[PDB]
């Protein structure tokens, strides 16, 4: 599913991301826009042989099992395919784990490079929340 911006904002809000670890909902919508272009189906292979999955481009090195990243972890206890569903529950739950892991939203390269320190409330402008 390719979410709309406010559609995704609503879904992320209902699933508990707004202010989660102190990151306002705009940070999450911004990260999703630049990670996946709001596309739950997005996959992107990494040099190390892991892959990033879903709206928030969660990596198989640590977080989900894809069956082809040897010596990786599955800290979210999910198949990576779970992160590709139109239903973002798995992605959000896994994102909560990631952002709790010491490194905050710096875990997402697109958030660090395109959202951190910017006016992220813009991403939830106009939405009925
Ligand atoms: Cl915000
Ligand atoms: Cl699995
Ligand atoms: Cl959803
Ligand atoms: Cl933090
Ligand atoms: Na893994």
């Amino acid at each position: 599913k390719v979410f709309g911006r406010c559609e995704l904002a609503a879904a992320m809000k209902r699933h508990g991301l707004d202010n989660y670890r102190g990151y306002s909902l705009g940070n999450w919508v911004c990260a999703a826009k630049f990670e996946s272009n709001f596309n739950t189906q997005a996959t992107n292979r990494n040099t190390d042989g892991s892959t990033d999955y879903g709206i928030l481009q969660i990596n198989s090195r640590w977080w989900c099992n894809d069956g082809r990243t040897p010596g990786s972890r599955n800290l979210c206890n999910i198949p990576c395919s779970a992160l590709l569903s139109s239903d973002i529950t798995a992605s959000v739950n896994c994102a909560k784990k990631i952002v709790s892991d010491g490194n905050g939203m710096n875990a997402w390269v697109a958030w660090r490079n395109r959202c951190k320190g910017t006016d992220v409330q813009a991403w939830i402008r106009g939405c009925r929340l």
